[PDB]
């Protein structure tokens, strides 16, 4: 056994995002220094995988959600270890396509 405890605080905290459905969310957040951290939606285990993609550079966290919609919309939250910061997700709904005439965008 050795002295290796770990704790870290969000001194940058997680903050407001907004993309637009179906494409890739992608949030941002920074640690009072290197450490490991969690995230979970709707109190749910988040794993890495293809839906979601868990990277970071150092300490620098950011995650993704590859294939936004209006169930996604809600309040996601990222357990470091000493505390956990929340953050809201806008998802904006794709129009339709209706009657229209166009072609070259050149002009």
């Amino acid at each position: 056994g050795s002295s290796g405890s770990s704790g870290a605080r969000f001194t940058e905290g997680l903050r407001n995002e907004e993309a637009m459905e179906g494409a890739t969310a992608t949030l941002q957040c920074e640690l009072s220094k290197a450490a490991p951290v969690e995230w979970r939606k709707g109190l749910e285990a988040l794993r890495d995988g293809d839906k979601y993609s868990l990277r970071q550079d150092g300490a620098v966290c950011e995650l993704q959600i590859h294939g936004l919609a209006m169930a996604d919309n809600g309040v996601y939250s990222c357990v470091c270890g000493q505390e956990r910061t929340s953050a809201t997700l806008t998802v904006r709904a794709l129009p339709a396509r209706f009657i229209e005439d166009s072609g070259p965008s050149s002009g």
